[PDB]
Formats: C-alpha cells, structure tokens, sequence
C-alpha cells in the first residue's frame, strides 16, 4: 500500500471520475481531503475571525448569554484558581436551537455551517454512491440528520486515540505558526501526519458509514499530537469539526452489524440508531 | 456577576423570602449553601464518628459483611501489594437494601440518611416553586425517587472536573486540619473555593433540574483539588454526597431537552430517564 | 480468612467433591484456578505459536485483510511516527463472523476456542449448580451464548482496575521471563499474585455470576500490573482472555439485581442484558 492520505475533487467524483480511487481508498484508509466542495480558506478565515474574537474580547457576562445552562458543548459557548478555558474554548452550532452572540455572528455562522452541511450531505452521497448503499428508508431521510459543528480553540495528547461515530466527519484546521502538525491518523499501520491544506477539507470516515455500508467503509483511528518544546512556542491552533450524525430512528440489520466488527448486543434483525448507542449521541470511541 | 457563592436559609425560601435572588442564583450559578434545613454540624460528626471508626477499625470480617458481591459503591462498604482503600474509603446507602456494621450504625445512620433526604427533597421542591416547574406526573411523585448517599474517607486531583446527573446533590465536609480547600466549581467562569461551612450544607444542581425546569437551572462543573506539599500533611478529608436522584420513569418533553443543550439521541416526542441514561444510574459526568 | 486463591479439579467438581469449599470459594473470592478440564499448555503453546508468529511476521497486506473495519478488537488482529501495536497486538475470535491469516491458524484456533468455550460452558454449569442456580429459560439456553476471546501481546498500570462483566471469564497467560507476575486481584482486601500455572486456567468470576445467582457469587476487581526497572528486561507477556458473555435476551429480576449491589435504572419487575447494558457488549467495568 502507498500510505499516502490521497485527495479527491468533489466535482469530479459527481460526474463519475476516479470511481477505483475513491472505493478502494474508503475501503482500505477511511480518510481523504476534499476539494472543489464549496469550502474556501476565505470563509474559514471569516468565521474563525469573528468567533476568535469572541473568544478573546467577549465579556463573562456575553460568553454567559451563549452558554447552555449543562455543559454539554452541544450549542453556544463551552470555556474548556483559573477556568476550564485554560485548555481550551468552544463554539458549538446545529441546524437550530443555536446560541449567537451577535447577528453579525448569526450572518457569518449560518452560512458557514450551511456550506459545511451541505458538502457533508454531498460527500456522504458520494460515498454510498460508490458502494452501492441504499439505507433504510433511502439517501435523502439519512442525509437530512442531526449534525453538529464544533469549533475549538487550543492555546500553545491533546486528544487520545479514537475513531469518530459519524457517518462522515468533515475538519478544517488553521495550521500552527510554528509549522507543527498536530492530527495524525493510522494509515498502513503508522501514523501519518494530516496537515492543514488551504484549498481541501479533510474526511474521515467514521463507524456509521462502515455500518450503513455493510462494512465496505474504514472508520480510521485519529489523535490530536503535542508538541516537543522546540515547537511549543507558536503551538497554538483552531480546527472546525463537522459530524454528519444519523437521525435517532437510523434503521440497520443486526447481522450485518456483526459481520463488519461492530459487538452488538441487539436481540432481533433490526435495530436503530437509539438502540445502538443509547439516548445521548456519542461522537467518538476508543478501541481500548 | 458577583461571582460569590450565595448562601440561603431554607425556612426563609419556604416562607417566600428572597425568591428574585434565589431564582437568578439558580440560573446563573446553581450552587449555594443552605443553613436552616435540618443538618448540623452535630450530627454529621455522630454518623461521621461511627464511620470512621468503622474504617480504621473494623477488621477484614466485618467489612466483608457489608461489602456487595460486585464493586459498585451502591450499598455499603467499598475499600478504594496493598489495598484499593490505600487511597480511599466509601460507605453506600439508599433507602432499602442497606449493610449495617452493627445496630448501632444502623440507627445513627438510618436517621442521617433520613434528615438528608429530606432536606434535598425540601430545596428540591423549592427549586421546582422558584421556577414554576410542575414535573409529568407531579411534584410529589418526582421527589419519591432514587437517593444515593456516599460517605466517603480522602487519606493523606482526587476528583476530574464534571456535573452533577442529579436533581440536586447536597454536600457536608468535614475540613482538612491543615485549612486547604479542596472543592472547587466553576463560577463566573473561575474555579472558587467551596470550604465547609459548620452551620450550612453546599447544594449543587444537578442536570436533571435543568432537564425538568427547561433550563432555568444550571448544573455548574466542579472538581476537588490536591495540595501542594507544603500542604499535603493534614490534607485528609471527608465528605458526605447525597444524590437526590430521578426514578427510571422521570418523564420529559424531547424537544424541551434540546433546547437546552441536551445532545439526546431520541426519537419521538417524550422520553424517560431510563431512556435517556440506559439501564444503570450514572450520577456524573464530563464535558469531555 | 485464608486468602489463598484456590485451584479445583473441573472433573473432581463434577463429580460432587469439594462442594462447600467450592461455594465458599465462590462466595468470598469469586476467583480460582482450574485443572483437569481440557486445557494443556501444549496447545496454548500452539495456538500462541501460530499467533505469535503472524505478530512479528505478517505483513501489513496480511495484517489488513484481518483487520474489521471499524476497529472494535471483536474479530480478527488490532495492533494496539510509529503505530498503535508500538504498545500491543490483538487478535480476537468467536463462534462465527472469524477473520484467520490462513488455513493453518484457522484450524489450530478454532480447536482452541472450542476447547475455551467447552471449559468455560462447564465451568459456569457448576457455579450455577453450586449456588442451586437456574436462570430464566433454563441453563443450556443461557450458556449458548456470546463467548469472545481475545488473545494480546504486550511489549516489554497495563490495564487499570476493574470487574468483569461475563459469566466467567477464563485466562491463560505465558509467563515473563524474568519472573515478574503482572495480574494482581482483591482478595481480602490486599492485592495477590495470579501467576501463570503450565497445568491451569484462572477463572474470574464476573459480574453476571453475580446477578443471575442473586448474588451467590464475588466479581473481583483484578489489574495488570507493569515491573519496576530492575524488572524490565524480560517484562513481555501475552494472554488469552475468554469472556463467557450472556445473549442480549437473558432475563432477571430487577428487584434481586438491586438486593445485590446493582445500582439500576429500570422500571418494572424484569429486565434483559441489553436492557441494562445498552446496545453494545460492555466486557468490563470500574467501581469509580
Ligand atoms: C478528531 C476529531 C475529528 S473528532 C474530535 C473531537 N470531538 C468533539 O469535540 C465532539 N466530541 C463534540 C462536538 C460537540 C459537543 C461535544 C463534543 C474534536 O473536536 N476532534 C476532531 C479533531 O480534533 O479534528
Ligand atoms: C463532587 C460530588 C458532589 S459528586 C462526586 C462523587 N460521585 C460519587 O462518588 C458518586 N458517583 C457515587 C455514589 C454511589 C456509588 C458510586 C459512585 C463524589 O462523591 N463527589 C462529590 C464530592 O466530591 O463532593
Ligand atoms: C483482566 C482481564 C481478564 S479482562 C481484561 C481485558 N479486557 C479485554 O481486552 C476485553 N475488553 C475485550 C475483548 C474483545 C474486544 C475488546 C475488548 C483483557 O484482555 N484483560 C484480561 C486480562 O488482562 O487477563
Ligand atoms: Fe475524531
Ligand atoms: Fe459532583
Ligand atoms: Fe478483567
């Protein structure tokens, strides 16, 4: 195997291009950046900017009025002697029930997860396009889900070893000044760097679309790296995290569950996605 | 915001005293002590007296008498080359099904359990009144439920960051000799000291008072720190939590839960605690 | 109490003998070593050859085609810059859905698991008859159930403290070479050596002999230790590890499950295994 994390053109997977590629590469990596999808540094940079400022110039009083009253970093603002946002800070959005801190925000936000939903909805198309997957109940009512955007900003592991329980999950990151790539993922094996790349989003597959698909998907295994010291001046770093996440009533075969990995503990044929994971969505997993 | 830990008098709550300062401090912060609600410092250091010497002295036979078959910390004693009490000691107890060293425990601390539950059940009511909160099936009803008390025995962080899964949780320490305070949540968006107080109980609340209030309570985040070793001699501690907990047939709106900022995987319009959680109590969790 | 972990004779038990120490066993320890019931080091020695060899010797396309792909370490290898198997390689089996690097292993495995579940299966029937135990729907029934063995190599805590959540859970291990003993369990109160024996399994009882004798049964907590430094050279080791799991449909008393320490969720008077764990195998559990 070339481990190389390959990069597929939306537009050119939509019009039937590099159908070998883009199978083998979900079977064999799970993983892949993505360009002409819609997603430019330009409004990365655009929604970053306002929510960085934010983060940074928001009075307690403004952060409280975008805090969900249990911290779950579902919407809103999540801080994350001292603060949790020592570590760390969130801002968390969905298709509603969002918590805006202005309507300059609202404007620059709503656009900025449309696109990423839509491109989401898209890419996902495309992976069951290219393996021949019609879910229960057809492609659109999967589609149209329960997603969730996050956005968190690091100051200078920093996340343990998981794989993601999204159908797809869809990153942009701003790149360290100091040149550091912090997320890895297993490909061949080894960890292999995935770096910010201004033109693509990155993809990774994750544990609903090797169930959906009937296992003929990779959920790869990811983390966040830190750096040495040499590289802990300038470590600092944002990443936008999309999880396209099934709606509650998901409906799969039991049996083909179990025959891809996954060590259900279902009674009867069918089962959903409530039943599978529980009444709380869960975004992620460790093997361990 | 004044970021100081309020401290109200249950009988004056009851008689509809403070009610604006009781409601913004349950939206703003939902944590406060409580004087006037039937819990000296008298008592807790009868049942504490009992306890302890139960710890220290009760020999591997006793113990065994009143340890469970499986390690839950449900009911009665749980140590936890050397021991998994090394680092700590727990006694357990709930309403039925209890493990008593002697009947000498047995009714101090039949009457301890006795005057917390009903304390909790007391702010919990007033919490309800504050917000004008009527629970699916009744106030009364609500409160008859599933209370957990844990005793718990800290030698010389202790406890990660998290919220509480209850209504509320009341909390009585005994103080470390040495004057550290070890338990710490998140106000104002900073970590402030939460000492023992002789004449006052903390309460902290839980999510399930935000869950059926519709958000009109915050469950704040806390932990309990670890000296630094000019004060680890006489860091040892005590702390009696009691979780004033739903039973498995709590009943909620699912779109109410959304809003706020419950991340429930649940299809249909009602749901139940059990629903929700699954089929074991879990009585805290983190934002991670 | 002597706190000696035990050894009995499989056949000896089914023949009658040694029954008051076997219950006491069961009752106080709920752990013990096993003879006399099919299981040779010679052939631990050759399902661990034939394993070992594909560790250090498959390569990366070998190791892919039985890898599943999502990496949930039920079927086929996990290894779990640089990789994840840096730390330490899997491979798991069950009674169907099976992932072998070839003819040789498939048929050198499935003879090694049989003879695990075959054990395993007996082992259980006398802890049910032991404690005059007859699950709901009878004991054949509940013993047909979800085996999952998993075999691991470790590199020179490991694994922290926890129960099991099986029927029973048998090991065996290879020693290290340099004497070091890593597995460690509670009994009476203090931690104790569970070294290698070349004529014996180790049988764990877990949480589910617990439940469904209603509470006849111990599920003690155990750990894997790591050597000091003077004991680092030579400090690798593998087990195999088969977890005797119920079927999600396995049916008990909620009542009777709370009289014996479980902290559950469940409203009205019977419950499943899946009502209680939820949707997915959960193989272990910590008291915190
Ligand atoms: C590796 C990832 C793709 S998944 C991981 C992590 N996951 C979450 O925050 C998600 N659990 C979440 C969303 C909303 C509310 C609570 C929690 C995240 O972000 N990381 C991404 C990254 O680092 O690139
Ligand atoms: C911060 C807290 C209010 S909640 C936290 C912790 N929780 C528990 O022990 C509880 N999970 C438990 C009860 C019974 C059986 C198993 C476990 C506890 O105690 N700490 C309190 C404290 O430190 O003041
Ligand atoms: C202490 C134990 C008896 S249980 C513990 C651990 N558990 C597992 O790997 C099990 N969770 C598993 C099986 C299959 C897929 C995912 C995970 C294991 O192995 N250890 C044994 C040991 O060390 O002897
Ligand atoms: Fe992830
Ligand atoms: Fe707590
Ligand atoms: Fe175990």
């Amino acid at each position: 195997m070339d481990t190389t994390v390959p990069t597929f053109s939306l537009a050119e997977l939509q019009q039937g291009l590099h159908q070998d590629e883009f199978r083998r590469c979900l079977r064999d990596k799970g993983l892949f950046y993505l360009t002409d999808c819609g997603l430019t540094d330009t409004e990365l940079k655009s929604a970053k900017d306002l929510v960085i400022d934010f983060f940074e110039h928001g009075s307690e009083a403004e952060k409280r009025a975008v805090t969900s009253p249990v911290p779950t970093m579902r919407r809103g603002f999540t801080g994350l002697t001292g603060s949790y946002s020592d570590y760390s800070m969130c801002y968390s959005m969905g298709t509603a029930d969002n918590l805006f801190p202005s309507g300059d925000f609202e404007r620059i936000w709503t656009q900025y997860f449309d696109r990423q939903y839509t491109a989401s909805r898209a890419v996902a198309r495309e992976v069951l396009r290219a393996t021949g997957t019609e879910p229960d109940g057809g492609v659109e009512a999967f589609l149209d889900c329960e997603p969730l955007l996050r956005f968190r900003y690091f100051p200078q592991l920093r996340m343990a070893p998981h794989y993601d329980l999204s159908m797809v999950t869809l990153i942009q990151q701003t790149p360290c000044a100091n040149g550091f790539v912090s997320l890895q993922a297993e490909v061949g094996g080894a960890f292999t760097d995935l770096p910010y790349r201004p033109d693509a989003v990155l993809v990774f597959c994750g544990a609903i679309a090797t169930l959906v698909t009937g296992g003929q998907v990779k959920a790869p295994r990811h983390h966040v790296a830190a750096p040495r010291r040499d590289q802990i001046a300038g470590s600092s770093r944002t990443s936008s995290v999309f999880f396209l996440r099934p709606n509650a009533d998901f409906t799969f075969s039991v049996p083909l569950a179990r025959e891809c990995g996954f060590d259900v503990s279902l009674d009867g044929e069918t089962a959903t996605f409530q039943d599978w994971i529980g009444g709380n969505y869960v975004n992620i997993r460790r093997t361990s």
